[PDB]
């Protein structure tokens, strides 16, 4: 029969064993060092599959090299700007949380030691810097933070100059062979709707920003970097209002009446600066990204089924009182691969509902409550929609009501293998377990007996969605009655790989024909022994409920005209 | 109405057990007066009787 076979894979076993262990393997990105030494007990410990790694985007991006100046109270408080002007920003690496703030200007006084103003607590507790630690060759500005100030209150303004045109430091040997020097020259623009660091409009530009006015601002600023030593310094120049701009972009002039008034009072003010340093460690400190295997074992047992007896008299011989055994393996076939198949797929269906919830998705491995070897591949998730015609059919023509309901139920159906299979990824979960062939995912779908005369189509691709390949399987269960199964199914593969939906384990057993007495009478027994069981490997269902399709087509199935309120009542 | 006697009836079943080899798909007689047939016979309209 088709049902049981395209959901459940038939696998046999010999009779000497009684089950069967499956044996899966798992790569992991994680953290490391669980602790920090060697102790005792278990501590509490966290890993990572690598391919929920192509979803997440921060499973494995990590920043160990970054030079971040660490504030240290009372030794190194010079060197940062007044803590009164913008509070210290605490910023994570690795695991120590430290403080940090913007590198303050001098131009008479002595430079800054970059390298020894950035030692972080991690490295604090491996020891003092070496010399031979050495800066990467990019070193160039991060942030500039200046500060705009009309009577007694102050704005201040973070101002992206990164990745910008000239901000990049560029050798250059007038000194030493290890010099860089720092040339920024440009003017940088201070837009018609950017935010101040506190968030929302800074109040002492409204008048330009209501009238769609810019303004730009000429800035120099100079600065020389020694990537052996450390030892570097920074020096501003020019900072000034300089042009200011229409919101279409001519120039209008300074001396125009309303830029007049509005840049009146106005002073603008270098505080700090940001630097972005990498440390190009040949020698190396930074212990990067662990990765890790693990196994697991997954047990399976297959139990014994009650027995079907025919009984006919020891001395005269029948084969229409005993029907010949044909009528046992009959009754043997429509007991076991009839109502088993679905009486443990709905059970499935519920114990899913109860479950994973209802369309919200789950990490990998994240639940522990469901039978599954697929469960380490692909995201857990169950979906379910019911569809009620009587309300979401469009007609205009009853010779065209049969080409709409079957789209309204195609429609629906690509939608829900399309969700599906976007959010747990089935297709590189496929594309990960096989190489060299990355097969376009087949769904299966499950109905009754009349049904299909709707659902069917022969002229598109479209039955389960373009690049799909779908076969329908017809049971007269009346428990599938009205109701749709779907799942992701492999086809040629007839093994225990965990990527299938379901396996039936299947012994071969045979009849036991002899001669019995029970409470004394005289007979012949045949006794027919079955042994089988379903289990189940994926955990990705979704089910279609279709409703009400007898008046549907019985009752008028009217425009569901929607207005939209032209008149007053909105 | 035809497919929802079939559901409820199990007449396909009956005839797939009964014959062995040939399983034949069910015939459905339609008998009327004078007047509709030409109404149901088609003139440019989908299906007659439905597929099978």
């Amino acid at each position: 029969h088709e049902f049981a076979e395209l959901f459940y894979r038939t696998y046999i076993v010999t009779p000497d064993q009684a089950g069967f262990q499956l044996s899966i393997r798992r790569n992991l990105v994680w953290e490391g060092w669980t602790g920090e030494g060697l102790s005792g007990e278990k501590q509490e410990i966290s890993k990572r599959n690598i391919l929920q790694g192509l979803l997440d985007y921060t499973t494995l991006e990590t920043n160990s090299t970054e030079l971040i100046p660490v504030i240290q109270s009372g030794e190194n408080d010079e060197q940062f700007i007044d803590p009164s002007v913008l509070p210290a920003q605490t910023v994570k690496q690795g695991k120590d949380t430290f403080d940090t703030n913007f590198l303050k200007f001098s131009e008479n006084g002595e430079g800054f030691n970059l390298l020894m103003l950035a030692q972080t607590p991690s490295r604090l507790k491996k020891g003092s810097m070496t010399f031979t630690d050495s800066l990467d060759s990019r070193i160039a500005l991060k942030q500039l933070l200046i500060s705009v100030t009309k009577g007694g209150t102050t704005e201040l303004f973070a101002l992206d100059v990164n990745r910008d045109q000239y901000a990049a430091y560029t050798a250059t040997r007038e000194y030493n062979f290890r010099l860089m020097q720092l040339k920024f020259h440009t003017s940088l623009g201070l837009g018609e709707e950017s935010t101040t660091v506190a968030g929302a409009e800074s109040a002492l530009l409204k008048d330009l920003f209501d009238l769609g006015y810019r303004i730009e601002l000429d800035v120099k600023v100079d600065g020389e970097m020694n990537v052996e030593n450390g030892n570097g310094d920074t020096s501003l120049r020019a900072l000034r209002l300089a042009r200011v701009f229409d919101k279409e972009g001519k120039e209008i002039a300074l001396t125009d009446s309303r830029v007049s008034a509005a840049l009146s009072g106005l002073t603008v003010t270098g505080v700090g600066y940001s630097l972005e340093a990498r440390l190009t460690n040949i020698n190396q400190l930074e212990m990067g990204l662990l990765i890790d295997s693990d196994v697991q074992k997954q047990g399976f047992m297959i139990p014994t089924l009650p027995p079907l007896v025919i009984v006919k008299p020891a001395m005269v011989e029948d084969d229409k009182t005993y029907p010949r055994l044909e009528a046992l393996t009959t009754a043997y076939r429509i007991q076991q691969m009839r109502n088993n198949a679905v009486t443990t797929l709905l059970n499935r269906a519920d114990t899913l509902k109860s479950y994973l919830g209802v369309g919200v998705p789950h990490p990998i491995e994240s639940n522990l409550g469901l039978e599954g070897v697929g469960q380490y591949y692909v995201r857990p998730y169950y979906n379910e929609a019911t569809i009620d015609v009587l309300n979401d059919l469009n007609n205009l023509t009853s010779a065209a009501k049969q080409t709409d309901i079957q789209g309204l139920i195609v429609s629906k159906i690509n939608e829900m293998v399309y969700t599906a299979d976007q959010l747990t990824g089935y297709t590189a979960a496929l594309e990960a377990a096989f190489s060299g062939r990355s097969p376009k995912p087949h769904v299966a779908i499950g109905t009754d007996m009349r049904l299909p005369q709707y659902i069917q189509i022969n002229g598109d691709d479209r039955t389960v969605g373009i690049g799909y390949d779908y076969t329908i399987a017809r049971i007269s269960d009346l428990r599938m009655k009205d109701k749709i199964v779907m799942t992701f199914i492999l086809p040629n593969e007839s093994e225990p790989h965990p990527l299938q939906h379901g396996v039936l384990g299947f012994i071969p057993e045979y009849l036991v024909d002899f001669n019995m007495i029970r409470n004394q009478r005289i007979g012949r027994e045949i006794r027919l022994t079955p042994r089988y069981r379903y289990f189940n490997f994926l955990p990705i269902m979704l089910v279609i409920n279709v409703i009400n399709l007898e008046e549907a087509i019985a009752q008028r199935t009217a425009l569901d005209v929607n207005e939209t309120q032209v008149t007053p009542a909105s």
